[PDB]
Order: C-alpha cells, then sequence, then structure tokens
C-alpha cells in the first residue's frame, strides 16, 4: 500500500526519496486507473464531512418558545378544568402550528444548503488537464503559475522565483520564499522555516512552480485548521437584523396594545378565562414568528435565480447592497466587450493604407494595398510590419485556437493571410523585454537562423506614444530619412483618423540596438463589441445607475466605442493616466461625477480612484479579472471577477463573479435583488395590515360592549392562514421587468415608507368596515347566535384571503399577470379554501370549533361584498398608474 507522509518527511528527504515512496512520475504522472484507485483508497480531496443532524432535536428545539408553552400551560389547565372539546381542540391547534414551523425550519435549512468546486491544473499521463481539485490523490504532479491557489499538500521539486502568500495560515505579510533543496533537520522546529512545501489553501503571489501531491484533505494538521476556521460562521445580513428590529418593534407594539385591551376589558367585565384564551391568542397572531424564515428563503431562492442566469455571488450580506449600486465601472476588454481582435486598417511609415479582409483567425483574407493585392514580400513597408508583428509574438494558433494575447493573435493572423507564418522560426530570439502595463511596450533583439553573421535586429511594438520616444528615423520610398516634428504630427493625425473609428493602435519599429529605432507602421486592431450591451447600457444610465470605462488605451479609441455604445453626454469629459497619478483623493473626488471614460489608466490607478468614488456618498460595483487587481476589489465594496480569464487571487479573495462574461447579468441580478426586496415589502406589508386589521377589529369588538365574534380558534386558524404556506407564497415571486427603469434604494431608507402605510391603514379599515357591516346585517334583534359567529369568521377569512391576493404585487395589478408564475400562491390560496369549507361542514369538527352549518346565498353575499378591498386597492392603482402616465407625458 502506499504510505501517507507527512511534511516534515518530505522536507527532510530529497525529491528522488518522495517520488520513489510515493511512485509518482514527475514528467508522465498517474494513470487513470491509479487514480480512481488512490481517490477510493484514500477518499476525496475534502474535509472529512462528520455531520449528523438529529431532526428530532430539532423538532423538539421548535418547542420551548415562551408564548406557546403559556398556551399549552392553557390547555393543560383547561384539562384540569371539567372540559374536553376546548383542551384537545387547542392541542391539535398547537401541534398544528409546531409542525408547520418545523417544516418552514426544514426548508430554510434546505435553502441555506442552497457555491463551486475548486478547479486546478494536474499534469497526468503526460498532458496537462484542468480538473478538480477534488479529484486530486497523493502523488499527482502539479503546476502552480501566477494567481493559481495550492490545491493540497505539495512537495515542490521545481521552482521559479516562486513567493507565495501565507499569511492566511501563519499571519506574516511577507511572503517567503520557496526552494527545491531539502530542509536540514534542525531547521524544520518552526512552521516558517518550512519553504520547500506548499500547504493546502495557500495563495500564490507569483513565479512558477512544479510540485507533487503528498497530503490530501484529513492528512494535514494544516487542513485540520482550516476545516475549523472556515466551517462554522456567522455573516449576518444588515437586512436580517433591519427586520429583526422591526419585527421585535412590532411585538413590542402589540404587546403593549394586548395590555391595553386587557386592562380595558378587566375593567367592568367578567370571564377571565375566554380574555385570557384571546389575549394568548392575539399575541400569537399579531407578532411575526416567520420573518427571519421568510426572509432567508427568498433570499435563497434570489440567488438561486441569479446564480441560474450564470452570476455567483458569495457573501450573503451582499445581496442586500445588490442592486443599491450607482456607480459601476467597466474595462473595454473582457466585460464590455468580447476578446477579439481583427487587424482591418495598416497604415505605413511611407503613407500607404491598406485593407486587410475577411473575420476570424484563419488564413482566409487578402491584403488590398491601392487595389492591388499583395502577398509575401511584394510591398516592403508592409512585408516589414508584418514581420515586426511576427518576430515579436507570444501567443500562437493552432486549430483555429489562440493561446497568448488576442492582439497578438490579430497580427498571427495578419501574417497568415499573407503567407507568412513560417517566418517567427526563422528568427532566434535571444533577448526578451514583455509587455508591462507599466512600460506598454514589448521588445524583441533576434538574429537570423540562417545568417547568424549579420547583426543582431530588434523590434519593439505598443503604443505609438511609448514607441515612437525610441525611433530616430523613418522610411520613404526605400530610403531612410530622419523623423522631422511633421512626421510626427503627421503620425499623430493618422492614430487620431483610426481611433476616431473606433479602431486599436499600435506602433512598431525595428533596429540594431534600443534606441535607434525607425518607426514601420500603425495598424488598425478592430475590436467588435458584443450584442445587446447598448439598449443594456442605455436603459441603465436612463434612470440610477452610471456606467464608467476603464480602458487603459487612448482617449480616441476609448471615446469612439463609447459614443458607440454610448456612454459619452454631451456634458462628460475624460481623465488621462498621468493625470490620476500626479493628484491626490481630494482634488480629484470633484471631477468624478462627471468623468465617464478613463484612458491610459492601469489598475495602480483603480483603487485610488476607488477612495474618490469613496469620499462623496456613492458604493462602486468594480470589474477586476487580472492580477495585482484584488486588492481593488477587496477595498470596494463589491467586485466582479470573470470567470474564463481570471486568476484566483481575484477569485476567493474577491466577491460575485460571473461566468460567461457579459455587461446584462449585473443588471439582471440587480433587477433580481430589487424584486426580492418588493417581495419582503409585500410580504410585511400584508402581515402588517392583517394584524392591524385584526387588533382593531377586537377593539372594538371588546370596547364596552357586544363581545367578539373571533373565538381563541379561530383567531388561531387566521393565524395560521396569516403565517403558513400563503404568507411564504409572497416572498418567492419570479420578478417581472419593472425595476431596472426604478431609482436605486438608498441605505438610508427603511423598508416602510408612506405610501405603504396609507395602503395598509386603508386595507385594515376597509376590513373593519366590511366586518361591522356583516355583524349589523346579520342579526337586528336577535342577542346572540352561533350563525353569527360563523358568518363573522368565515367573512373575515374571505378578506384576508382576497387581501392576499390583492397583495401579489404593489407595482404590478392582478389583470397583468396570471393564475400562474408562482402558481403556489394558488396553490397555498385551494389549500385554504379547503380547509376552510371542511370547517365549515364537518361534525366531528362542528364540536371542535364554532362553525356548524351555513347557506349558499349567505356565501354568495359574502363573497359578492368581500371584493370592495379588491376593487378599491386596484382602483387606486389605476389612478396612480393614470397619474405616473400623466406625469410623464408632459
Ligand atoms: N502584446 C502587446 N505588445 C505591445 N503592446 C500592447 C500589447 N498588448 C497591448 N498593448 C498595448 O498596451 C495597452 C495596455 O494594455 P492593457 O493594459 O492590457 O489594456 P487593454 O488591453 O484593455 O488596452 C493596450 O491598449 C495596447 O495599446
Ligand atoms: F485588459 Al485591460 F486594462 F482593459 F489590461
Ligand atoms: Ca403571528
Amino acid at each position: 500500500m502506499i504510505p501517507v507522509l507527512t511534511s516534515k518527511k518530505a522536507s527532510e528527504l530529497p525529491v528522488s526519496e518522495v517520488a520513489s515512496i510515493l511512485q509518482a512520475d514527475l514528467q508522465n504522472g498517474l494513470n487513470k486507473c491509479e487514480v480512481s484507485h488512490r481517490r477510493a483508497f484514500h477518499g476525496w480531496n475534502e474535509f472529512d464531512i462528520s455531520e449528523d443532524e438529529p431532526l428530532w432535536k430539532k423538532y423538539i428545539s421548535q418547542f420551548k418558545n415562551p408564548l406557546i408553552m403559556l398556551l399549552l400551560a392553557s390547555a393543560v389547565i383547561s384539562v384540569l378544568m371539567h372540559q374536553f372539546d376546548d383542551a384537545v381542540s387547542i392541542t391539535v391547534a398547537i401541534l398544528i402550528v409546531v409542525t408547520v414551523a418545523f417544516v418552514q425550519e426544514y426548508r430554510s435549512e434546505k435553502s441555506l444548503e442552497e457555491l463551486v468546486p475548486p478547479e486546478c491544473h494536474c499534469v497526468r499521463e503526460g498532458k496537462l488537464e484542468h480538473t478538480l481539485a477534488r479529484d486530486l490523490v497523493p502523488g499527482d504532479t502539479v503546476c502552480l503559475s501566477v494567481g493559481d491557489r495550492v490545491p493540497a499538500d505539495l512537495r515542490l521539486f521545481e521552482a521559479v522565483d516562486l513567493s507565495i502568500d501565507e499569511s492566511s495560515l501563519t499571519g506574516e505579510t511577507t511572503p517567503c520564499s520557496k526552494v527545491t533543496a531539502p530542509q536540514p533537520a534542525a531547521t524544520n522546529g518552526d512552521l516558517a522555516s518550512r519553504s520547500n512545501i506548499a500547504f493546502m489553501g495557500t495563495l500564490v503571489r507569483c513565479g512558477k512552480a512544479k510540485g507533487v501531491v503528498i497530503g490530501t484533505g484529513e492528512n494535514s494538521e494544516f487542513g485540520e485548521v482550516f476545516k475549523m476556521m472556515q466551517a462554522e460562521e456567522a455573516p449576518k445580513t444588515p437586512l436580517q437584523k433591519s427586520m429583526d428590529l422591526l419585527g421585535k418593534q412590532l411585538s413590542f407594539y402589540s404587546f403593549g396594545i394586548i395590555g391595553i385591551i386587557m386592562l380595558v376589558g378587566w375593567l367592568l367585565g367578567k370571564d377571565i378565562l375566554e380574555m385570557f384564551t384571546i389575549s394568548v391568542s392575539l399575541a400569537v397572531a399579531a407578532i411575526p414568528e416567520g420573518l427571519p424564515i421568510v426572509v432567508t428563503v427568498t433570499l435563497a431562492l434570489g440567488v438561486m435565480r441569479m446564480v441560474k442566469k450564470r452570476a455567483i455571488v458569495k457573501k450573503l450580506p451582499i445581496v442586500e447592497t445588490l442592486g443599491c449600486c450607482n456607480v459601476i465601472c467597466s474595462d473595454k476588454t473582457g466585460t464590455l466587450t468580447k476578446n477579439e481582435m481583427t487587424v482591418t486598417h495598416i497604415f505605413t511609415s511611407d503613407g500607404l493604407h491598406a485593407e486587410v479582409t475577411g473575420v476570424g483567425y484563419n488564413q482566409f483574407g487578402e491584403v488590398i494595398v491601392d487595389g492591388d493585392v499583395v502577398h509575401g514580400f511584394y510591398n516592403p513597408a508592409v512585408s516589414r510590419i508584418v514581420e515586426a508583428g511576427c518576430v515579436c509574438n507570444d501567443a500562437v494558433i493552432r486549430n483555429n485556437t489562440l493561446m497568448g494575447k488576442p492582439t497578438e493573435g490579430a497580427l498571427i493572423a495578419l501574417a497568415m493571410k499573407m503567407g507568412l507564418d513560417g517566418l517567427q522560426q526563422d528568427y532566434i530570439r535571444k533577448a526578451e523585454y514583455p509587455f508591462s502595463s507599466e512600460q506598454k511596450w514589448m521588445a524583441v533583439k533576434c538574429v537570423h537562423r540562417t545568417q547568424q553573421d549579420r547583426p543582431e535586429i530588434c523590434f519593439m511594438k505598443g503604443a505609438y506614444e511609448q514607441v515612437i520616444k525610441y525611433c530616430t528615423t523613418y522610411q520613404s520610398k526605400g530610403q531612410t530619412l530622419t523623423l522631422t516634428q511633421q512626421q510626427r504630427d503627421v503620425y499623430q493625425q493618422e492614430k487620431a483618423r483610426m481611433g476616431s473609428a473606433g479602431l486599436r493602435v499600435l506602433a512598431l519599429a525595428s533596429g540594431p540596438e534600443l534606441g535607434q529605432l525607425t518607426f514601420l507602421g500603425l495598424v488598425g486592431i478592430i475590436d467588435p463589441p458584443r450584442t445587446g450591451v447598448k439598449e443594456a447600457v442605455t436603459t441603465l444610465i436612463a434612470s440610477g445607475v452610471s456606467i464608467k470605462m476603464i480602458t487603459g488605451d487612448s482617449q480616441e479609441t476609448a471615446v469612439a466605442i463609447a459614443s458607440r455604445l454610448g456612454l459619452y453626454s454631451k456634458t462628460s469629459q475624460s481623465v488621462s493616466g498621468e493625470e490620476i497619478d500626479a493628484m491626490d483623493v481630494q482634488q480629484l473626488s470633484q471631477i468624478v461625477p462627471k468623468v465617464a471614460v478613463f484612458y491610459r489608466a492601469s489598475p495602480r490607478h483603480k483603487m485610488k480612484i476607488i477612495k474618490s468614488l469613496q469620499k462623496n456618498g456613492s458604493v462602486v460595483a468594480m470589474t477586476g479579472d487580472g492580477v495585482n487587481d484584488a486588492v481593488a476589489l477587496k477595498a470596494a465594496d463589491i467586485g466582479v471577477a470573470m470567470g474564463q480569464t481570471g486568476t484566483d487571487v481575484c477569485k476567493e479573495a474577491a466577491d460575485m463573479i460571473l461566468v460567461d462574461d457579459d455587461f446584462q447579468t449585473i443588471m439582471s441580478a440587480i433587477e433580481e435583488g430589487k424584486g426580492i426586496y418588493n417581495n419582503i415589502k409585500n410580504f410585511v406589508r400584508f402581515q402588517l395590515s392583517t394584524s392591524i386589521a385584526a387588533l382593531t377589529l377586537i377593539s372594538l369588538a371588546t370596547l364596552m360592549n357586544f363581545p367578539n365574534p373571533l373565538n381563541a380558534m379561530q383567531i388561531l386558524w387566521i393565524n395560521i392562514i396569516m403565517d403558513g404556506p400563503p404568507a411564504q407564497s409572497l416572498g418567492v415571486e419570479p420578478v417581472d421587468k419593472d425595476v431596472i427603469r426604478k431609482p436605486p434604494r438608498n441605505w438610508k431608507d427603511s423598508i416602510l415608507t408612506k405610501n405603504l402605510i396609507l395602503k395598509i391603514l386603508v386595507s385594515s379599515i376597509i376590513i373593519v368596515c366590511g366586518t361591522l357591516f356583516v355583524f349589523w346585517r346579520e342579526l337586528r334583534d336577535n342577542v346572540i347566535t352561533p350563525r353569527d359567529t360563523t358568518m363573522t369568521f368565515t367573512c373575515f377569512v374571505f378578506f384576508d384571503m382576497f387581501n392576499a391576493l390583492s397583495s401579489r404585487s404593489q407595482t404590478k395589478s392582478v389583470f397583468e399577470i396570471g393564475l400562474c408564475s408562482n402558481r403556489m400562491f394558488c396553490y397555498a390560496v385551494l389549500g385554504s379554501i379547503m380547509g376552510q369549507l371542511l370547517v365549515i361542514y364537518f361534525p366531528p369538527l362542528q364540536k371542535v370549533f364554532q362553525t356548524e352549518s351555513l347557506s349558499i346565498l349567505d356565501l354568495l353575499f359574502l363573497l359578492g361584498l368581500t371584493s370592495s378591498v379588491c376593487i378599491v386597492a386596484e382602483i387606486i392603482k389605476k389612478v396612480e398608474r393614470s397619474r405616473e402616465k400623466i406625469q410623464k407625458h408632459v
């Protein structure tokens, strides 16, 4: 059997011993059968899933709520009293309440169980595959590049200037350097001296590494520490504690009102038992005992609906601030535009204009100069630019797939169209200066493969303003002349003409050494934008949010794209990158609400901009994707990391990520969050309206005479129907398309507004008026009849049902939506109707409850009169929509 060795054993033993003991191939790797055997033997590369849930313990913990315990105490002291029906009814009712609370808790636990398995790169069968870190087995060959995180315990056998961040493991802010040499047995006392082992969960900052898996899952003390630190957390949502405070205030007000009405009923009154029972009923009915449950389940359904649309968001409280945003920055490449570059226009230093046809990275296409087809080395000016773009290239084309930068793949395809694919191997690359964000140029110094006696030739490419600083001469009609200022102005004007059409400009120069280069020409690398982003950005800035652009390119093409998709209003400015560099946050904070395009910028500037965006009243939505951009995401409130082109540093230490990079997904998530908030507001509105109506009805009933026709069991059933399946049906709801045009909700604003208060008060007074009308119409000279109680109970039930029906959406009436789209509402409605009809006619229940019989014409009159609240709500909604239309028409 293969033994599992610890970290110190792999540290003290050389690479040969750790390879022979583990039987791991450094170059070939392990086979599929051996990997499957090791996975079946040692298990999966995850923490031990040993967690049992005593569902019976949860069921009994659903008890002990003081109010239901006082209800059970009343029930048992009633058993002591010479009576049986009230006791058994109260016991069955409290049983239904406990089981509905338990199933609600189980559903909330399921929703809270409802982001991703972490992927990695592994070398198996001699090939590198992008596989799951969960299926990793001890002995696999793992490659770690910049950005990638260490999946499991790794024994380093190859390392190039590797620096790994271990602050999450030991707390040191300084990354330690890794080496492949074995450490002596004397220095293995502390953890910081272990520079030959890559531990699980560590973050690789820089460098490259190739190691062998030695420890997975449980076979690591650091793995145990991680399992115990990142398993039990409690990141409560600000909206959650806000709703908790609101519910506590409502409960305190309800308890005060109940104490007041009890003091009133005690004076000039008797039958203390019924008063205490009805007080307990009002206490269990008025208070919201399901607000956290419904808010959690609606947040979970919202996050599930938004991840269904390819939008993964961690840090659940972020869903609270999702949609509250008002400034959403974006980059040109990636989110706002697909990563596809195509060379279309070529401008040589001689003044020639060449057009390149064909779309895609293939050999299909031709170069036309003044009507003539240029192939091979027919035109010196064009062929020089082609060879300069080809010899200085890091991307490679294979089976129409590009490996590297797409901007270099564009020049690769351009050389392919001219039949110059085999030129890149004709030169021997000697010196390389790669393309960096600070220098913005890439240079290669090479010699010919068969003409090594010739002087070394260096080719530089990049931005015009950076390349032209190294150019001293130019070519015209085959003659090398000196670069005058007029030639520089002509080149700048041509760059402006190219940028005005939305083409990325790229300058190229060639020479014997750096500093005495001749400038060959410019190329127009067009970038087709994604389809559908135009209308999205149009409807985004039309109300609420404002989109920015951090491209890092020149101002010309940036403004061209921002005008094509639509970002530049008549009153808008644009700032450079050197302007942000030589300026503090205070002076910048006064020009940010006007600027919308950031050209010639860099991620190093982004953080600073964020500070300015944090100076005034606003919240940031960044879109960092590459390296050295995770700190900007952490400093901002939320950070949008891309899935395809995204490192692990900017993925795990970040916020909501977007797979299948696009721009409308943020808008969809914003609409989802706003719909969640609207559903929560509608549920709170319905609950508060029903509670206020019941409280004022009970008060007007027990005021000075004519005691309440609603008994304890009836009010408890009303509580069940107010906080049951028809209650949470309002929380979960498919959103319509109206909130994207609404202004964003401020963080200072609460969930209760003036119109909501007016609506709940109108609903309550209508309920009370209808109930009093029914009470007056049922009896004229009759003191007390059970038919009166039945009529009042069924009337209040039907009124609550119609009020819940009218409370489907605060911005949409019942006519626009149908009897679908969360049909669970209609399911709960029909279930409650069946339960009510069973309560009406059931001889075994007629002794339990108060209802014993009813008439058909009485039921018809009840359904005819109950629609008053519904018609009033629809009338006020129609007049509000008419006022909205007449105010937008002017
Ligand atoms: N491989 C490269 N060689 C030389 N110059 C480049 C290369 N790639 C990009 N550039 C230039 O450097 C600029 C900066 O690129 P980057 O900072 O990655 O932003 P973006 O790619 O979105 O423009 C580009 O606008 C382009 O002019
Ligand atoms: F892809 Al960029 F700045 F937009 F590096
Ligand atoms: Ca209640």
